[PDB]
């Protein structure tokens, strides 16, 4: 009884929030849809913080849907303030342009760009913002945004009720750029769903509302949960900084080691978030570790699964030498 | 004892607010400065609501300063929300472009464009916003604006504490456009003072702050009072709408009639706001009307003075036929 995709992702604990779940589930049953997940070039590589949303894009593709991997060539020149305590550093056009190509190439191996009509599409919002006049933006896009609504958006609320956290007009405008990305992708590729990290709810719903206002099309949003560790410490954060997906920044060996170090309380949940093993197999593995008087083998399984996903068979082998 | 320009305008009741009056008065004594007053093309003509600021630009020129008359080819495509209850209507590029030339030509006769180094300059902010990329605006200008500060700006405060008054991102951004106009004019023409209507304080101070942030130059602002009538009704507002400065919209005859109709309680104050008669002469005229047992002749004087200023000798003559 293949209940449905949203339900199956829910079992994995991968659905934080979703707009009109009933309507989305029916839409998904109608046929393959185009969906999008965006990634901003805040560095020359993505890191573990972007992995769950990325693999989730792959889960949709495996269910027959078409993933659009958007790299923020323009949004990365603005900076997303969503649930951020401080103003992000402004990078130069030259540097972000370079980071954009690096990230695009890093994302490609994760998706299938050669499987028929549901083949993946790489997008860059610099295509439409890169040369958009400011008056056009303020009028054609800005007229549809209520500042009253924008200021009580949870993602930036804390930055407004400050005494230690302010927000520039630059980052405050980010919500309109991402909102228009949704409308623009709906118009050109028929994208009707946008998924993203948990801090992306307000940016996504702005896109839903603007697509309705501009094109009169109903689209949807779904956010994945922010990954947490039972010990309350920050996931993907180590003494040496982030765990990068780039083998030249974080070696496959070090990556494999990061996963081996997973706590017992997190490992089964992590198997669900980061791998494609069935729920049935993960539960059986949990039971197996419970009844064996052996070291749990879940950490080894997780490390093996994610390392291969991220660095392929070659990376997995480099992890043992 | 030519005390000083700010003082003399104060005697006329023409100074609503001024930034660092002491510092401005000393700067004015140093020599002729370039100053600016802007006008947005919200119609194909200016009206009585723009007259006081316009003549004030002329008062500065007569004191030896250089007036820059800025017409908002770009700002008129956005709309100033300052102390406005509702969102302004968005006009098309074609229409505003046309209104811009009409207004520029209407303003010219009021200023001297042929008197040496203090000759007037006509400016249009469409020159710098017309083709400015949105990313450039948001980054190079937007980074210097605190949204926390923008939202408690008096000019838009009421639009935020609503239940009957909201504000679009479009009009909320207007403050940055006008603020940059000041910085841009300071950089190219050395403009160090901006004057404007009373509702312009926050737009002007944003320009002062941004000029400091961008060019590290100290500039000043001065607003003229919003004209009021003793009977509490709206000045420049009639049954037929606005009193236009365009003779084809409001005939010189009708214009002269508007002034003749001035109430006794307003006429002496209006002589100060709208004419170049000395304060001494206006006071003597008030005394004369007080002691004559004749109809006051102040209304006739006012009508004659302003009609000539706005429509010249030809207009004045057309007012008697
Ligand atoms: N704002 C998203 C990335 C993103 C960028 C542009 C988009 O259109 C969508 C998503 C993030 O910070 O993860
Ligand atoms: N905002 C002013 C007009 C103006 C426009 C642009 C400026 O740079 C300055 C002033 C008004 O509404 O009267």
């Amino acid at each position: 009884a293949s209940s449905n995709l949203i339900k199956q992702l829910q079992e994995r604990g991968l659905v934080a929030q979703v707009t009109d779940e009933e309507a989305l589930a029916e839409r998904l049953a109608q046929g393959p849809i185009a969906l999008v997940c965006g990634f901003d070039p805040t560095a020359d590589s993505l890191h573990l913080g972007h992995l769950v949303p990325l693999l989730c894009l792959k889960r949709f593709q495996q269910a027959g849907h078409k993933p659009v991997a958007l790299v923020g060539g323009a949004t990365g020149l603005i900076g997303d303030p969503s649930f951020k305590a401080a103003e992000r550093k402004l990078n130069t056009e030259e540097t972000v342009q370079e980071w954009v190509d690096k990230i695009r190439k890093q994302v490609a191996p994760f998706l299938d760009f050669d499987c028929g009509e549901n083949s993946a599409i790489a997008a860059n919002n610099y295509d439409w913002f890169g040369n958009m006049n400011v008056l056009t933006f303020l009028r054609d896009i800005g007229k549809h945004f209520s500042v009253n609504q924008m200021i009580n958006k949870e993602a930036v609320k804390q930055r407004l009720n400050r005494e230690d956290q302010g927000i520039s007009f630059t980052e405050f405008s980010y919500n309109l750029l991402q909102g228009y990305d949704f409308a623009c992708l709906n118009k050109q590729y028929g994208v009707v769903l946008c998924i993203g990290g948990s801090d992306q709810w307000g940016n996504i719903t702005s896109g839903i509302d603007l697509t309705r206002r501009l094109h009169q099309n109903q689209v949807f949003g779904l956010t994945v949960p922010l990954i947490t560790k039972a010990d309350g410490t920050k996931f993907g954060k180590t003494e040496g900084g982030a765990v990068w997906l780039d083998p030249k920044k974080t070696s496959p060996y070090k990556f494999y080691q990061f996963w081996i170090n997973t706590a017992d309380a997190d490992v089964y949940r992590f198997l669900k978030f980061f791998t494609f093993m069935s729920i049935e197999e993960i539960n059986a593995l949990e039971e197996e570790d419970k009844n064996s008087g052996k070291a749990p083998r879940a950490q080894y399984v997780l490390a093996e699964q994610v390392t291969r996903l991220v660095h392929g068979e070659e990376g997995l082998q480099a992890a043992k030498r």
